């Protein structure tokens, strides 16, 4: 059925994960406030938390 391969995610039957990035260290959002997502290091393993969060506007 909808949301069989995402029942953690649908907004309306569709899944809400459509960022390509992940972030490789589950400190990225803390360390965005110590760096920057803009920081070149959050660039590579913070890439979903700088080039994407989990929710685009």
């Amino acid at each position: 059925g909808s949301c069989a391969s995402c029942p953690n995610n649908c907004e309306n039957g569709l899944c809400t994960n459509s960022c390509d990035f992940e972030d490789l260290l589950s400190n990225c959002e803390s360390l965005k406030t110590s760096a920057g997502c803009k920081h070149e290091l959050l660039k590579t393993k913070c890439q979903a938390t700088c080039l994407c969060e989990d929710k685009i506007h």
